[PDB]
RNA sequence: GUGCUCGCUUCGGCAGCACAUAUACUAAAAUUGGAACGAUACAGAGAAGAUUAGCAUGGCCCCUGCGCAAGGAUGACACGCAAAUUCGUGAAGCGUU
């Protein structure tokens, strides 16, 4: 059982260290980024997860499920306007992926 | 500061002229922080039984070396509920239109 936010920050320190270490070794391996971003979105620290998805798109911009997870985080967390920007950037960079257009018009 | 001054003009002072033209991380300091690989306790070599030569791979880990040699335990690390977009069959019971 964790008490006041010193111990919560210690938990977060351990988890962030674990994920950043997995990112250091694998470097690519897109699931590592997705797990770390899902963990950040579960704790409503979604600016961290914006950073993680943007770093993952710096690694691999052509991976379509990564764009999908980033945009579904921003849709899910009621950030209509961020997600809308993401879909515009997604359909601009990867225009022959029809997934992006269907989900944005939906 | 020196010298020339047919300068006042004594050998005292002054006047003019010429030449000479810009050092310094400005400290004898006040401060300000970070390191060592030594002890002192816990700790003990990778490869699916045991004993083990090693050569790599990658980087927000470096050390010895002049080294684009070669060593450092194969120098160490690496050991992970390793789940990424995206579903459907058939029968039975209950309630509903
Ligand atoms: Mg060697
Ligand atoms: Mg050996
Ligand atoms: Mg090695």
């Amino acid at each position: 059982k964790i008490t006041d936010e010193e111990e919560l920050n210690d938990y977060k320190l351990r988890k962030r260290k674990t994920f950043e270490d997995n990112i250091r070794k694998n470097r690519t391996v897109i699931s590592n980024w997705i797990k770390y971003a899902q963990w950040e979105e579960s704790l409503k620290e979604i600016q961290r997860a914006r950073s993680i998805y943007e770093r993952a798109l710096d690694v691999d911009y052509r991976n379509i499920t990564l764009w999908l997870k980033y945009a579904e985080m921003e849709m899910k967390n009621r950030q209509v306007n961020h997600a809308r920007n993401i879909w515009d950037r997604a359909i601009t960079t990867l225009p022959r992926v029809n997934q992006f257009w269907y989900k944005y018009t939906y």
